[PDB]
């Protein structure tokens, strides 16, 4: 019962909403912004650039529930770094496993990269087991690589390659 | 079926086209860029508005619905060729109106446009439209082997084609 | 037939202009660009609305319905030439417009604009436009073979002339 | 009773119509034009050029009365061409007289201009009446100047210079 | 008195400053580009919104009835000097203003904005002008013969100026 | 009071930014360009966007009510530095926020923007603010002698500063 | 042993050259000009324009021997004007046969246009028995169609089509 | 005499045009805007290419010896007139050039350029010039009061004409 | 042989690109934009600089002698496919340098940009071309009826193709 | 002096001008923008090459050496004034070439420019000038209270012009 | 070895830059942007001028030869990294420059960039390679499985690392 | 004996050298900058910025001794921000004090400025009681304000008012 798309004009406010609780600063195609006005600025520069894509997730009455981001891609290797989010008042009601999957599903029938990867926090277990559960493994433990409530932080890289997803039921 | 009128495609019409998308298991292209929203869709229609690789036209019938898309690409004025694909909206499929469709695709490109070749790829795994091409006219001159990658593979396709003096005469 | 106005077209008549092609057979220029939709077309006017190379005009009645375009095209200001067209709205063809129209064009073209020559092309399979023509003091230099692609085929055309001259002295 | 005023963009249609029943082409900054979206254009365009001013004329209810217009404004040799054109329905009525005194005084007074000079038709000698009425005196008489109404036609040009009209009562 | 405020002027404070214009008989500037028309100074105004040769303050009672401008021109920032203008509108003046929007505009200059010296011109022919600006410290540094064309035939002014150590003291 | 939110500035604040200067004898710099009028700092706004030399964020309580200003200029990404400011609107002054808007200032200084160095200037004949500061952690690193000219004379200024590294082990 | 090649910038003289005696003035791109700057910066200009193309015919030696213009190019009724020069050096050694055919050549087994059609004065009977010679048909007999040399001039219309030139032998 | 040909103006040229003009106590002018610095003509120059209201040419000797400059301005196409003026370097004046730089300008403007009128501006206080031009065929149609404010004071012209009926009529 | 170079285009090499074309009876593009001039070519070759479409590479001999042109266009990374094609000049055909150039022409495409397809198009009268690129591994997926306009008449041609995974195994 | 020619500036003067000032202990304008070297000189020369409100010309013997610079600023086209100034160089001052200066400028403004009035600024602190202007016809209306700084205090300066009628006749 | 200097990357440098590419079997990048010629890199190093996301330096011996190149990517300010690389021309390999660049290049990162934390990609089927840098104080912190396309087929990478803190320390 | 003028552009080599030793990033009106290119680049932007100005010293044989820079050049509060470096050949030569005097002379006396301040490394006493000889006075002691070599120093902040300077011996 839900649904990805696209991401359009219409929906930055939402984006900038989820950006709001987070500590971290926030960024569109590098370019780090906290404001409306400069994400709005800055979607329209980058409107047809293809390094990176965005997906909102909706469910059948068109509530967004979450993003799909995926930045960094690169045509060559055919790989792209994945982030998700959700918003606070959808957590905690199995939907993440869903916008996973259709990230996955779109990356790997559609997009036809070879290889997708995200950072968790090491501090956030709970995440790690859910990327797991998805088929994401661990590929790297770096060390005090982001700047996150006050002190550098370490996070887990974990990836999942096509051949894998594509094949791993035959 | 008489009365489906073919006209160009307008800015009004672009929300259809997207919406015709969204159901398709390939990237989309504009003018060979890819594109996935509506808002990337429109820039890429303003951006081309003048190019005359591509030309577009909508179908509707008597009371302005909105029935199918005609596209044709890679427009080259020399050797006279253009690759054509139809797309039918979901709620007016299977009511027979293919054929009309593409009657009056090949009418506008062979009666006003001058184009000497039409050619169009189908899908191997897709018997019954590859059928439906050859009751128009068109005949296979290729079998590409791993063309496009769909859904999760590469795909076989045929590449079928038909001449205007074979469609006029 | 004197309450018939010509005035100089304006971007509020495109859609008329655009409406009037959808009847005819042959690809329709715009400053020798091609179109096909309103879109174009009004894109194409706002590009050549200071080129002097075309000028064109719409006749109405008193009660102010669009009757029918004139177009000037080819104007050479050295040689004091232009070719002239004339389209009739399918709902007002047969009323006895026709006439009217030619002569207000010819007598801006040769009163206003100070031109030398105006001449036109009527198709050969088309006899009974060449009878309107004729009458209205346009006489055959031409019978162009091949000349233009038109619903499936090559189409012969006459061209017809008239001189400023003749016209002037009637 | 009567103002005059600067030109603005809200009165480009009364401009237009006032050409509407003219037979010689119309020009703004020298650009030939018959469309409104021509003229609206062009006023854009040379919205900062000073070779040319143009002022209307309005009653106490704000009525437009006429157009005075000065153009080939040279700032070395400090001189202008002048024309004036009255509104059909204000024709008659005495208001070219003061039209004239208004062009002249704004030209003279605050431009300080030291010559103003015009072109009226040998075939209007009602026109060259009333110049001379208001102190413009023939300097040429310029043959087949201007193609008017199918035929090459005689012109006056009148001046008046700045020192006459200052201290003409000194 | 107390009661009129000095703000800067904005865009939708140019009709009040192009009908202060059309009483006077001398071509108005903007950073020293004549002008005649409404449309002519907006479009001015947008091409010299960031200029500092020249600032411009609207002073409004207490009902945001506009009372007169206030204009600083050809402002030199290594000189740190200005010439100063002001135009109250018809329907205020003769109220025991002008004094006022004087020492506003006095303050702005020599409080905020940190010039040196603020000149004006003044008609010879308005006594009653140069008696006021007198009064307000002013003094005459120059009796400028046949200076501006004003209602046809050039006239002299009077130059008066006053210093910012004199006014902060 | 921790019901006081801190959030980027939007064009939509422009118009409280612009008013809380009015109240203030110092000429006003967006990005070190100075200005008077709304229009100004509105296009200068516009033209900074995506400028990262300074950043901007206003306080708003529960009910949306504009509270005050802060202000992170002349950012420096190599020494890590800048300069903070803030300004509470007149009608909030005195209600005990100004302890907490700059709480949040540095909060979001030292956990997100990762910077060393915050400074600030005061008015060395504003002993009171002298004392807020202080209670907040800064000292005093400079008495820059006649810094500004503010309300007709050259002013001096203390120069006080706070280390991410004090404030990060409060 | 005479090649036909594509127009290049280094040509440009040559080409003047051939204008300069000429009693009609000379267009490129339906811009008419004079000098050689003129000249050269319509070239820039026009470089991508597919409306005109044009060819140099050079012997063994590389001596520029003339001139072939494709103008009124349009790609729907695939239909060209031709003209060719040859310099007065080397008129009267048949090259004017040579020329007509690399032109045809090229127009017909490259540029697969339908039809070529050309402009020659009336009073130039030798040109006509040329153009005849190589398969052009007169199509019209245009009627005081170009001022050329202090008069109004008339002139043949001759065409040619691809089939003819195709097919004849066969 | 016949050994005097007439080519268009181009850009190495300019440095004889302004010598020209260091010999004229009257301000000089390029598509109407002043000049007085070889810098600015050329920007000039640069700027107005493409414009064809002026037209100029340059008149050499068989040994390329730059003898004078025929200039064409105001040049209107509706009407088809145009001001002319000539100019003869200092050290060929005398010579008896005038006369064919006359003919050769005038044979241009009527013969290729197909005007109807050709006018020209002469001093009334230089009357062998006035004797030139009658010789000429050019007459009198104007005694322009105070036209030109040339060395220190506002002097009279003669505006004198010829058509294009009576110069081809010769 | 093994002394054959591939290298990238550059800007000094579109002398020997535009001589290539002089004795071609077809039309030749850049970025699908005809062209028939040096000067075309070059303003051509400064427009499309940073377009991935189209990729040119140049093959020299030890001596720097320029040998042939390898030319990939239609570029799709989607798909992963491209259409391929070479030109080797004329006073070094017939010295079995062919094969090695299809070589370094699959390698590259292949082994560095990871192209999952190459097909190319050759005239049915040329069969000894056919006969070549079967030894290098392609095979006929298409015969493409009246495809080309070439030397005054539409000719048929084969599209032949080969993969990334055959060539690497 | 009869030798002495004056004609307009051009880019290749540029040097000598910026030469012209490195001795002056006051800033330098170009159109009221200030300038200090070269390189900023030249900018400011392309970018108001068609500004009317100031005309400069260079003055040279008959050998082309360069004496000096006439400097026409702030011109004024209604009002028909400009304020005139005057430099010459090092090697050429006390050779009684000013008065010629003088009078080919006044000639210039007066019977080319047809321009009512020239006024100029001179040091009170410099009297000899004061006495060459007067005797060349100018006139002393204002004294300038602390009107430019000028190597480390502000300078009174004289006012001094001439009126076109008086110069003509 | 003392005698090697690093210095910034200048546009003279780009040859050298372009042919240490020519030896490697994988695509090379600027600023993300990939490249092929000498004319791409030099557009792209045009266009990329100002951007502070990466940095390039050339080291250089005592005579002035070209030994290699240090790159410094993805910079980021905030948390305050970057991606190294470095490659020495194949003719001054072996010659034991590598650990002197490296020192060089963590010099010019820790004590004048202020950067936190320097990592870098190393084949795992170069253990050589991963031995070099281990002696530098790099440690693994990341296995990337399957991350770049290189010469057919997709390879491991280590990730590797160094902190400021560790090597301000040593 | 010294000289000072304006920066010229063939003074940007000289400038680039004597930045090569320094132990702290370089900056170009607050760009910061590495390489010749980049500087060179800045320059041409900034050409007409005058929020900073640089002059260089010479001898009387033209050797480039030193750079004076102004930089944050308030036009308001009439301050700015002076730094001097001085070639290493021409260091202890006792150069320093008349390159202060210059800087001094030309802010005081020519562009009005009313005070200028400078900072120096706390690190640096022999600089400290350069600028004290020269009237500087201490008016801050900024902590860790720059990153210079590895680790954050603090810096003198010393100033001069012009009145000082102008009226210390009156
Ligand atoms: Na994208
Ligand atoms: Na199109
Ligand atoms: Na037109
Ligand atoms: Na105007
Ligand atoms: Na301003
Ligand atoms: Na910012
Ligand atoms: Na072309
Ligand atoms: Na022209
Ligand atoms: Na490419
Ligand atoms: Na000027
Ligand atoms: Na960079
Ligand atoms: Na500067």
């Amino acid at each position: 019962q839900l649904t990805l798309r696209a991401l359009e004009r219409g929906d930055l406010r939402f984006i900038h909403n989820l950006n709001n609780n987070r500590n971290i600063m926030s960024y569109w195609f590098e370019e780090p912004y906290e404001s409306f006005d400069e994400l709005e600025e800055l979607y329209n520069k980058h409107i047809h650039d293809n390094a990176e894509r965005r997906f909102v997730v909706e469910d059948a009455q068109k509530n967004l529930i979450g993003l799909v981001e995926l930045i960094e891609i690169n045509y060559i290797h055919r790989s792209a770094e994945f982030q998700i989010i959700i918003a606070p008042e959808h957590q905690g009601k199995g939907f993440a496993r869903t916008l996973i999957n259709r990230a996955l599903d779109y990356s790997f029938t559609i997009l036809n990269l070879h290889k997708i990867y995200l950072h968790v926090a090491v501090e956030n277990p709970k995440a790690v087991h859910l990327y797991e559960e998805c088929g994401f493994v661990e590929e790297g433990h770096l060390v005090e690589e982001f700047f996150i409530n006050g002190r550098y932080q370490d996070v887990k890289r974990m990836y999942i390659l096509q051949s894998k997803y594509l094949n791993r039921s035959e």
